């Protein structure tokens, strides 16, 4: 529907692929380019992936004020890099109640508040698809001028020493280019 | 994938349809049974469709009070089912986490009143907004015949609270096991 999104490797796509990195369990073929269409779904075509927005699952108020309050829009002029992150987190992790997994998240990791500090410079999009049968769990998107890349990188970087990721038991990297 | 369920009224099924209450706002076509499939015909009036999904709302304390009543599904003497069809406004949609849940527990009691009812009922909960579908969820109850005055007095409870403030649409379709 409006709200599942498909992302297509192959020969064809409105961005060009720069580099993948396997960084957790099974990687993605390389692929010259990433067609993106918004719905479910490849003569060319290598892998695809699908996920869907929807509502927030743990953000507070105070923390959504925050966000809303300096987060940037999609598709900004100087926007030309962006990243596809697969992630999948293991099965320890969803059979868990809700306040452990928001402890997690936020008290031990500060997910948001780590990642507050990344923005205006960085714009973001998150897609599960879990709950769709999918070989990963989210879909996480974001794109930033070129002088973010560093400061991105060192996001990454942080974000992955945090108590969170120790329930991540998949993890890609796909970089691309807009054309 | 198998945490898909679809439920097609019509004609056949293992469920033959007793009653269906049309609570607020648009109800659903009166059919003969319902048929049950684990995953995504001619002679159907209309197919609901869900996925069981991991925990949105409930801690710790509460899934352990949970467990240690809830009963399981097919017992022999639950030939009786409520299949209960529920959409939320978007205005409930838009909150934060922590305005959702303090609506859910905090102002309604939600688990502390179903919990009164346990081990007469099982349930279960099946998640369809964001497949695109026309309700927000589907639930599942199933019990004896002795507990379907209780399970009417938890449904007048649910209503009157905070929560349903929010509930858009809502139908109940009666259910007896063939
Ligand atoms: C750069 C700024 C970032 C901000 C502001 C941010 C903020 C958030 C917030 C508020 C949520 C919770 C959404 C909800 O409540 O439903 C979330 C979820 C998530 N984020 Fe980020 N994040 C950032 C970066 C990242 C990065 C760099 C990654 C991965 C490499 C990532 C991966 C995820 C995942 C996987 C989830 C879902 C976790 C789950 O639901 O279990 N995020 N993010
Ligand atoms: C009979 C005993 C009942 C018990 C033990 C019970 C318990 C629960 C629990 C613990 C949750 C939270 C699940 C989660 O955290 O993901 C939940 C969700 C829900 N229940 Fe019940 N409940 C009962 C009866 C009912 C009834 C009678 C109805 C409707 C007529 C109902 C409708 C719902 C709905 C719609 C949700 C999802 C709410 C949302 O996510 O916004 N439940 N229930
Ligand atoms: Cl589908």
């Amino acid at each position: 529907p409006n709200n599942r999104y498909s992302f297509i490797g192959g020969r064809t796509g409105q961005w060009q692929v720069v580099k993948i990195r396997n960084v957790l369990g099974p990687g993605l073929q390389l692929v010259e380019k990433v067609n993106i269409l918004n719905g479910a779904v490849p003569l060319d075509s290598a892998w695809r992936l699908q996920g869907f927005a929807s509502n927030i699952r743990y953000a507070i108020r105070t923390e959504l004020e925050a966000l809303q309050a300096v987060q940037p829009m999609l598709n900004r002029a100087e926007a030309i890099l962006a990243v596809l992150i697969p992630i999948k987190k293991s099965a320890q992790w969803w059979e868990m109640a809700q306040d452990e997994r928001r402890d997690i998240f936020e008290r031990e990791s500060h997910h948001t508040a780590v990642g507050l500090e990344y923005l205006p410079g960085v714009a973001r999009r998150l897609l599960h698809c879990r709950d769709l049968g999918e070989e990963f769990d989210f879909l996480t998107w974001f794109e930033f001028a070129p002088e973010h890349s560093s400061a991105f990188n060192e996001l990454l970087l942080r974000m992955r020493a945090s108590k969170e990721w120790e329930y991540v038991e998949r993890e890609v990297e796909v970089w691309l280019k807009r054309l």
